[PDB]
């Protein structure tokens, strides 16, 4: 949980059906979520097994 790993997740003002992967800081875990489409941020993956191996690592 690098610094890409407290930005709580963020889907944006656009509400576009795009459902991806971000890192739950606030249990230390990733999870599933909505993005809108634009102005994402850094706590953002495609896959679980994305962000584990990348923000989780540990």
């Amino acid at each position: 949980r690098p610094d890409f790993c407290l930005e709580p997740p963020y889907t944006g003002p656009c509400k576009a059906r795009i459902i991806r992967y971000f890192y739950n800081a606030k249990a230390g875990l990733c999870q599933t979520f909505v993005y809108g489409g634009c102005r994402a941020k850094r706590n953002n993956f495609k896959s679980a097994e994305d962000c584990m191996r990348t923000c989780g690592g540990a």
